[PDB]
RNA sequence: GGACCACCCCAAAAAUGAAGGGGACUAAAACACAAAUCUAUCUGAACUUCU
């Protein structure tokens, strides 16, 4: 029976009592809600034609009682006369049942009133420590000091044993494992005679609660009641006396075998009662075993402890004086909490970016240094120091310097003048430590704005002319264009169409601050899809060619989102326009659908009784129900709530689309004699782009002009000298990061309530235009393709050699290169050397005849191609004879196949396997900096929370920094350890753990605390010295302070190679050590119905199957 | 040490059903103008409807 999430309410937490909230209004609901859930449905209160038919009659029937009356709700022998649709003598039989469920609403309604806010900022002798003020955290905080955790360990043990006798678990154990379905009952009826109610409810139950009203004391209790179970005495002590009394050594173990107790009936009602559930029957035995579960529910209160401890040391950096801890407060602080983690994680990219634009061998980073500054020596002061921009021009590499800065600036420059260079490296260094020093200064002052301040430094005169020759207004059209002939617009509209078309829609580039809207991909997709469920009136272009219509779709795509982004979303969020329009015909298209108006269950019921009065409004009351029902629906599904918000998007749009007015962008795409016209069109202005990005002042010409002329824009930045600084960490960036950083900073805006970062929004939009997709004509050295492919069994090096090596030219193709896209990414964060390394190892090489193989197949996919999709259509839709029989069965199966074994072999030549391989390494390694980023900041947070003296622990976490009194030198982990020595000087053996000839092991092996500087600086990726499985390995060892992180590591590296089509089964053996026993690639099955015959197709070839194994496990040497 | 196959919080006279609830409160995700294609689509309830 849930009782929140059904509205908008939610049970929100308060100084005064804990309180069902209805979405926004801080009032009480808590009332209303459980008095309209205390009713007996009448099908509970009970082949598939007799019990289908009066469940749907009798799920409208409800028994309540208001007031005291029987009467029915609209939605045996006295079901039966509702039956016959024929009072209280009547249904008197009910209250059996209905007391039942009243005294279920009294206890949760005394549930929600004791759940409040327990988090309070004390000031206690001149220092502001947080405690908790509820019953549960007056016991951690007794234990809060790491001297008495000893203490706490054994008071578990001591409970434990109280309790579970070794015998009442090992038959515990044996009824778990011999049950299948409907036997629970014989588990709890057994596991009360562990605790013994029988003898508590019927010896104890009614005399104590007398004794509980005269003697007003525990100790008094005991010597008046003796003989209390060793369960119910910790009960009372739990309820009735721990908020009131003093906790002395001897008082304190009576809280624990009721801490004990729950534990224990939490992993029945998780892996016994509720569902049993979906994992095994070989997890029981580990959970349940008497050794293994004394452990793991001492393993289980000591995780408990420390999220207190952590807490104690969050709220104290985030609250004041002066402030308890509310669930307004609590949901705001994690969502700027989380703010920070993104921008952590964002400067760890960046100094990885700048780390591959200026090649480092040592991979060992970053200061200080990267300008030339003498400092003075002990003897002589007089040197001078190694700056890795004074490192190019030892080894000579400005010419491949020069080459990695054109990849993430396109700005001509020029390696001679050599002190200009200098001063612009230090600009991009300096603005990735002035975040850094921003996450430090968003504790003393709640100020996310100023973190993007980047005060005190002055831009180059690069940095300076490298962003007002990517802001001002005539460079901007020419992106527009750029964007506009990449999407193929040129070839497939007349000249006078887009004309028309430009004059029209504005190109804005602001973020508008609207939550939750859908991206137009994600949403044109959807438009074949719902083309009949809605009233669209909409043609998907179709040509007999499939690369033509690949084509014309991308302009269609494009041509559309510029309306989708610039003139609609203006239009349709102003109070005036047809927001509620179209969102209430939305909700009647899905009730006055077929097969609904059968039975009343469309799932948009639960969107009629919001109103919000403003469109801007009722997404963000949208997006609060989307973020409170999510996780509930089980593989997972289209969500309801994000499939509502792409209808009102998309039929509005196409509304929108329809009236004023212009519709000609259905047919681009239709008229073949002037596709002849146009041609040679997109090749034209290609030309002149090409000649554009060798120079840019050349010529306009001026069939250019006549569309420059007419490209209208939205806003200029007007070059503030902050967004200068800015505009250098975005282009250090790949796009997943990006758009997570575009993420983060809306939702800084939309909690805090404020506009703050809408200059720096504005700025990523303009990099939204200059993803050209053709990327980006970067140089191809012919060997480094060549080391991927296998001449006569060897790597293809000469370059006469890579034109002896193919015949069909989809190789070298004298004299040039093919260029592939793959090749980019892999060697902008190059990552090239360790994917040679990787290949050479599973023997992923381009064979000659594996490559004649390609020119062979290619030549027949079209026949294959269009043959599927022939045969698919008379299974989807066949309309006319009810066919597809099982000779049209046998040739789609072979039809697939082809596709399957070409598409294996097309992803192979063209390089897109190592495009997987690259895209999937690197987003392990952004992913798992996500984590040593949670680390950094639970770190400060545990010391913040067991001292909250000690003021030097904030000087731990500082960056450069030269204030620092007693921790001078080093980053994080080497200020921590002398941190952690210091503090044990008198508790060997845990120095000599972290001992100067035990340290070396430690570093070397990147074991317990030195994987964070590991993972964080990225220093897999030139050498791969420790294996991924070993990284995997040593970050769950790292998090193991937090139960939730530490097994959130692996359900986040399995969701990511899911994402790529792979199933992993890893293995974790007695070891702490993490294996791969099979990857396996995901199946895409054909022909879903018909039940019988599916095919299974998997998307990712076996050879890169197998490639992406060695990757795991892949060490140096 | 065994993840994937979470975690935390509140509820013990009557109301021993702790056989219950809660969590934007906490992680994982999801939402966002990168990419990638061979999975009919559309309704629904804990396989079943559709032109």
């Amino acid at each position: 029976m849930k009782v929140t999430k059904v509205g908008g309410i939610s049970h929100k937490k308060y100084t005064s009592e804990g309180r069902l909230v209805k979405s926004e209004s801080e009032e009480n609901r808590t009332d209303e809600r459980l008095s309209a859930l205390l009713n007996m449905r009448l099908d509970m209160y009970i082949n598939q034609k007799r019990i289908g038919k009066l469940k749907k009659f009798f799920s409208n029937k409800m028994v309540y009682l208001k007031d005291n009356t029987l009467s029915l709700k609209n939605g045996f022998a006295v079901l039966k006369k509702i039956y016959l649709n024929e009072n209280s003598e009547e249904l008197e039989v009910f209250r059996n049942d209905i007391k039942k469920k009243l005294n279920k609403i009294n206890s949760l309604k005394y549930s929600f009133e004791k759940n409040k806010a327990n988090y309070q900022k004390i000031n206690e002798n001149n220092i502001e420590k947080v405690e908790g003020k509820s019953k549960r955290n007056i016991i951690y905080d007794y234990y809060r000091e790491s001297a008495k955790r000893d203490a706490y360990v054994s008071n578990v043990k001591e409970a434990f044993d109280k309790l579970y006798k070794e015998e009442d678990i090992a038959k515990l154990v044996l009824e778990i494992e011999n049950l299948t379905k409907l036997e629970k009952y014989k588990i709890r009826e057994f596991y009360h005679e562990i605790i013994g109610r029988k003898n508590d409810k019927e010896n104890f139950a009614k005399i104590i609660y007398e004794e509980i009203q005269n003697v007003n004391n525990m100790k008094e209790l005991i010597e008046k009641v003796p003989d209390m179970s060793e369960l119910k005495k910790s009960q009372v002590f739990y309820k009735y006396y721990l908020d009131k009394e003093e906790l002395n050594d001897k008082n304190i173990k009576y809280a624990f075998c009721h801490f004990v107790e729950i534990e224990m009936s939490q992993l029945l009602k998780n892996y016994v009662y509720k569902r049993l559930s979906n994992i095994s029957n070989d997890k029981i035995k580990r959970i349940f075993e008497y050794q293994n579960l004394k452990k793991l529910i001492e393993n289980k209160l000591l995780n408990k402890l420390d999220t207190y401890v952590r807490n104690c040391g969050k709220y104290n950096y985030y609250l004041q004086d002066g402030e308890i801890a509310t669930s307004d407060f609590i949901a705001r602080n994690r969502q700027n909490e989380a703010f920070l983690r993104n921008i952590i994680g964002v400067s760890s990219v960046a100094y990885f970016s700048l780390r591959n634009i200026l090649e480092t061998e040592n991979e060992n980073d970053i200061t200080g240094r990267m300008r030339g500054k003498t400092v003075k020596n002990n003897k002589g002061e007089e040197k001078y120091v190694s700056g890795e921009v004074d490192k190019i021009y030892n080894e000579n590499k400005k010419n491949e310097v020069k080459e990695n800065l054109k990849m993430f600036y396109s700005y001509d420059f020029n390696m001679d003048n050599k002190n200009e260079i200098e001063d612009f490296f230090a600009n991009i260094d300096e603005a990735i430590s002035s975040i850094r020093h921003g996450i430090v200064h968003f504790n003393l002052e709640l100020e996310g704005k100023d973190i993007f301040a980047f005060k005190n430094i002055a831009p180059s005169e690069i940095s300076k002319k490298m962003f007002q020759n990517e802001i001002n207004e005539k460079k901007l059209k020419l992106k527009i264009f750029r964007q506009l002939n990449s999407a193929n617009v040129f070839r497939y509209l007349e000249k006078y169409k887009i004309l028309n078309y430009l004059k029209r829609t504005r190109f804005e580039f602001v973020n508008k601050n609207i939550p939750f809207v859908p991206s137009f991909t994600k949403l044109y997709s959807r438009i074949d899809d719902l083309k009949n469920s809605l009233g669209i009136y909409w043609k998907t272009p179709k040509t007999n060619d499939d690369n033509k219509t690949k084509e014309i779709i991308d302009a269609q795509i494009y041509l559309l989102k510029n309306i989708y982004y610039g003139e609609f979303l203006n239009y349709f969020m102003s109070n005036n326009g047809n927001f509620f329009e179209i969102s209430k015909e939305i909700i009647e298209l899905n009730k006055n659908d077929k097969r609904n108006l059968k039975t009343g269950f469309y799932k948009l019921q639960k969107f009629e009784d919001i109103q919000e009065k403003i469109p801007k409004e009722y997404l963000a009351n949208i997006q609060s129900l989307y973020m409170i029902n999510a996780g509930n629906q089980d593989e997972e599904e289209k969500d309801t709530y994000i499939d509502f918000i792409q209808k009102i998007f998309l039929k509005g749009f196409m509304t929108y689309l329809a009236n004023n007015g212009r519709l000609s962008l259905i047919y681009i795409g239709s008229d073949e004699e002037t596709n002849t016209s146009l041609a040679e069109k997109k090749q034209e202005f290609d030309k002149f782009l090409k000649k554009y990005e060798q120079n840019n002042n050349i010529k306009i010409p001026y069939e250019i002009n006549e569309f420059l002329r007419e490209i209208k824009l939205g806003n200029i930045l007007k070059y503030t000298e902050r967004l200068n600084m800015f505009y250098l960490i975005l282009k250090l960036l790949n796009h997943k990061e990006l758009t997570n950083l575009k993420g983060s900073l809306e939702k800084y805006q939309s909690a805090n309530k404020e506009e703050a970062f809408s200059d720096q929004l504005e700025l990523i939009n303009l990099l939204n235009l200059d993803n050209n997709r053709v990327t980006e004509d970067f140089e191809l050295e012919a060997d480094e393709i060549g080391k991927f492919l296998d001449f006569n069994g060897n790597k293809v090096k000469d370059n006469k050699e890579l034109k002896k090596f193919d015949t069909n030219k989809i190789y070298f193709d004298g004299e040039n290169i093919i260029k592939h896209r793959a090749f980019y990414n892999i060697k902008k964060y190059g990552m090239l050397n360790l994917l040679e390394k990787i290949a050479d190892k599973a023997g992923y090489k381009i064979s000659i005849e594996e490559l004649k193989k390609y020119s062979n197949k290619k030549n027949e996919i079209e026949k294959n191609h269009k043959m599927q999709e022939n045969l698919h259509r008379k299974y989807a839709r066949p309309r006319k004879d009810e066919k597809f029989t099982d000779e049209d069965y046998e040739s789609y199966k072979q039809a697939i196949e082809n596709i399957e074994e070409y598409t294996h072999l097309k992803n192979k030549v063209e390089f897109n396997e190592l495009n997987l391989l690259q895209g999937l390494l690197l987003r392990i390694l952004h992913r798992l900096v996500g984590y040593t980023s949670i680390w950094e900041r639970d770190l400060r947070f545990r010391l913040k929370g067991e001292f909250p003296e000690n003021q030097y622990i904030e000087e731990i976490f500082n960056f450069e920094n030269k204030k620092n009194v007693k921790y001078k030198g080093g980053q994080i982990v080497e200020k921590y350890i002398k941190f952690y020595k210091e503090l044990h000087q008198n508790d060997e053996v845990k120095i000599n753990k972290y001992s100067s000839a035990n340290i070396k092991v430690l570093k070397q092996e990147k074991k317990d605390l030195y994987i964070a500087n590991y993972i964080a600086a990225f220093n897999y990726i030139p050498h791969a010295e420790i294996s991924l499985l070993e990284v995997l390995e040593n970050l769950r060892k790292l998090l193991s302070y937090d139960r939730k992180l530490k097994n959130a590591v692996m359900k986040s590296v399995v969701d990511i190679l899911k994402e790529y089509g792979f199933v992993a089964t890893f293995k974790i053996g007695a070891d702490k050590k993490i294996g791969i026993q099979t990857l396996e690639s995901e199946k895409i099955v054909h022909l879903k119905n018909l039940k019988k015959k599916k095919l299974m197709t998997d998307r990712n070839s076996e050879e890169l199957c197998k490639l992406v194994k060695i990757m795991f496990e892949y060490k140096m040497e």
